[PDB]
DNA sequence: CCCGGACCTGTGACAAATTGCCCTCAGACGG
DNA sequence: GGCCGTCTGAGGGCAATTTGTCACAGGTCCG
């Protein structure tokens, strides 16, 4: 199945984008990379990678394409737009979408990878960002060790405000994300806090590969 | 001493958003 | 040649679940 691959700048560049929207943009690197900006993509083909009936592909590809406009972008900083025209349909069945041109060389640069079948069945944004940020540090093996700051994972994945209380953080980010993880991917996956004084600052996660 | 206060934790509630499902009907194609 | 039966996909919706938000109970230490 296909190999993602990717710059590590976008894998820690600051945004926020949906599933549907995360789904497409694997597919725009991956275009990119086999080679000016303009993507394609089929309704059939995403419904059958994903599994899904053309009708609820259809609506998927369209909410999430109109959801992009104004979206931006920051690598740290530096701010950008996804896109620099709206969308649009030549054929029935098939979409066709102008990248920014200036995003190209953050996509191919120090680089992440995985394959597309890991991440297909995940359902939270958070929890697609989190495995990305993790394949950063994966050895060939398949296992790997890494601490995250806690202000920077709320900084680089858009956390909402309320994640900003340390229970709602746990509840509702961190303990969801690490069970999606377990349940949907290959690998295993466990955790501990680092503290200082009554805060908890960075959290340290292990892994290894089934 | 023990207070009110400033931190921290977890949980119960509710509001807002997203999920996989369902139904309709016209477009593009073929037998 | 052209009608109609089928495969697509662009729309309209849903209830059951998940995600986002905040009040309140209940721990500690400070001055
Ligand atoms: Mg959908
Ligand atoms: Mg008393
Ligand atoms: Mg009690
Ligand atoms: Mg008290």
């Amino acid at each position: 199945s296909p190999r993602i691959v990717q710059s590590n700048d976008l894998t820690e560049a600051a945004y926020s984008l949906s599933r549907d929207q995360k789904r497409m943009l694997y597919l725009f690197v991956d275009q990119i990379r086999k080679s000016d900006g303009i993507c394609e993509i089929h309704v059939a083909k995403y419904a059958e990678i994903f599994g899904l009936t053309s009708a609820e592909a259809s609506k998927d590809i369209r909410q999430a394409l109109k959801s992009f406009a104004g979206k931006e972008v920051v690598f740290y900083y530096e701010s950008f737009p996804w896109f620099i025209k709206p969308a649009h349909s030549p054929s029935r069945g098939l979409y066709s979408v102008h990248i920014n041109p200036y995003l190209i060389p953050f996509f191919i640069g120090r680089f992440t990878q995985f394959r597309l079948s890991e991440t297909k069945e995940i359902t939270n944004p958070y929890a697609m960002r989190l495995y990305e940020s993790l394949c950063q540090y994966r050895k060939p093996d398949g296992s790997g060790i890494v601490s995250l700051k806690i202000d920077w994972i709320i900084e680089r994945y858009q956390l909402p405000q309320s994640y900003q209380r340390m229970p709602d953080f746990r509840r509702r980010f961190l303990q969801v994300c690490v069970n999606e993880i377990n349940s949907r991917t290959p690998m295993r996956l466990s955790y501990i806090e680092k503290k200082k004084g009554r805060q908890t600052t960075h959290i340290v996660f292990s892994f290894r590969d089934i």
